[PDB]
């Protein structure tokens, strides 16, 4: 998160950190707790990493350097990447993670309410992106959860800023004309939540951007309302 500020405990209790343990253990992406045993993230977090056994999920945390061998973590029982997701491409960048054991809810660890498919026509107005990714383009992973207030942009306006790419109806864009505020590398998979009628709702999943925080370059997110039939069929089928 480029241009954000430190978050507090209990502020974003659905935020989780997906970490890989290879020679070292490193935060790669965010995620959003959506039920006792389901986390929602971006499918590209898994590109090139063919086993779930390397992943550790951390929830109810604020500071990544607090994580030691004592910190409790969740393990992956299964990853459902959307069928039509194609590696290195940006469509259907969404995956569900079923955890091996259900998580108990605390003020520091609680799910985010999902929108309905019908909320796809809703224009939200107070949106926030959070995570531990870079604070600047070509930057580093942050220790304290960052949070930033970003305005959504219409898909037509976002399409004019990314003429080289096809920003579809299953994507949502957010950013300033001047740039400065955006998600970045390491924020991938995390929440874009908007407070609508006094309730936080998961509107996007952080997906990609031309660099980070650049002028007239809004970040692109998977639009969760367009995937609500897929989320309900895959978590219910399981």
């Amino acid at each position: 998160i480029v241009g954000g500020t430190n978050s507090s405990w209990g502020e974003w209790p659905w935020q989780v950190s997906l970490q890989v343990k290879l020679t070292a253990q490193r935060h790669l992406c965010g995620g959003s707790l959506i039920g006792h045993q389901w986390v929602l993230t971006a499918a590209h977090c898994f590109d090139g990493l063919p086993l779930q056994d390397v992943w550790r999920i951390y929830s109810g945390i604020l500071n990544l350097s607090d994580i030691t061998k004592d910190t409790p973590f969740s393990q992956i029982k299964e990853i459902i990447i959307h069928q039509n997701y194609k590696v290195s491409e940006g469509n259907h960048d969404i995956a569900l993670i079923k955890l091996q054991a259900p998580l108990n809810y605390t003020e520091f660890q609680k799910p985010i309410s999902l929108p309905s498919k019908g909320d796809t026509s809703t224009i939200y107005t107070n949106c926030w992106v959070t995570g531990w990714g870079f604070s600047k383009e070509k930057g580093e992973i942050q220790n304290i959860l960052q949070k930033v207030n970003i305005p959504l942009v219409t898909n037509e306006e976002c399409q004019k800023r990314y003429q080289d790419y096809k920003i579809t109806q299953r994507m949502v864009c957010a950013g300033y004309k001047e740039g400065g505020k955006d998600a970045c590398k390491g924020d991938s998979g995390g929440p874009l939540v908007c407070k609508h009628n006094g309730m936080w709702r998961l509107v996007g999943i952080t997906s990609w951007g031309e660099g980070c925080a650049r002028r007239e370059q809004p970040g692109v997110y998977t639009k969760v309302a367009e995937y609500m039939d897929w989320i309900l069929e895959k978590t219910q089928s399981s």
